[PDB]
């Protein structure tokens, strides 16, 4: 494998059509996660309208987060009240914690983690995989956490299941339902060329992370990146992996 120096503490990059490693490093390793969990609720969010279970136009109230530093969309907008389109495109796209929460809870109410936790056994993710929240904010001291191979079945699996996810993932700015436009955490996007997703994260603990995919040639590759030291390392990393991803 390549020589690379990362600020990763975990890090790899994956093809995607034979799941094979082209880097890795700590791929084992459990790490926290944080808002890379968001993924996760995505997934059960696609397979609930699939299900007939769940409106893309259903309007919820945003739930008021435990923590008022965290990233929110009631905070930049002042509207309590949102489809669930919109707010899976906040989850997505701005990292909208609240959007995650309010997602989660009308799903499955109280029971949303377990549900989280039979979806990880369900697309392969180890034993070392467990989600605490929608969001992936802590609950009750517990903390998300994950491998980078884990990561990558899940993000393989989600994009493989629900290719949809793309069209959201892949825009720089999302025009929501409502009128408001929320701006990607994605600074990549039209930076490396096929890349279209997937997924930023940080907290103090889990240091500044990003699941990044890019398509060429019929070619699709999956990067995670885990505890990079700043926001903009976490990219640079990532442009290290995409090039080794299509070597
Ligand atoms: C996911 O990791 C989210 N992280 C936080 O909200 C950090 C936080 C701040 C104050 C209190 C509690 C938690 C969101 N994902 C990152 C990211 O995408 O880089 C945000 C910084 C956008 S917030």
């Amino acid at each position: 494998q390549p020589n690379l120096y990362l600020s990763a503490n975990a890090a790899a990059v994956y093809s995607v059509e034979n799941g094979e490693a082209l880097y890795e490093q700590n791929a084992d390793k459990v790490m926290p996660i944080a808002s890379l969990s968001k993924l996760m609720t995505a997934f059960l969010v696609l397979e609930a309208v699939d299900n007939n279970e769940l409106s893309w136009d259903e309007k919820l109230d945003l739930v008021r987060l435990d923590d008022p530093s965290a990233v929110s969309l009631y905070a930049i907008t002042q509207k309590r009240t949102w489809s669930v389109r919109d707010l899976y495109s906040a989850m997505l796209t701005m990292s909208a914690n609240d959007a995650a929460e309010t997602l989660g809870d009308r799903l499955d109410g109280a029971d949303f983690p377990k549900e989280m936790n039979n979806q990880a056994k369900k697309l392969g993710m180890s034993s070392k995989t467990t989600f605490v929240s929608a969001s992936g904010l802590d609950v009750d001291g517990k903390s998300a956490v994950s491998t980078t191979k884990d990561l990558f079945l899940l993000s393989s699996k989600l994009i493989s299941t629900h290719p949809e996810v793309l069209e959201t993932t892949s825009k720089p700015t999302v025009t929501t339902d409502k009128g408001a436009k929320l701006e990607s955490t994605n600074d990549l996007l039209g930076s490396i060329q096929g890349l279209d997703g997937l997924k930023t994260g940080f907290t103090d603990e889990a240091g500044y992370c990003f699941i990044g995919t890019a398509e060429r040639g019929g070619k699709r590759v999956i990067s995670i990146v885990l505890d990079a030291g700043t926001a903009e390392k976490r990219f640079k990393d990532t442009e290290k992996l995409m090039e080794v991803g299509f070597k």
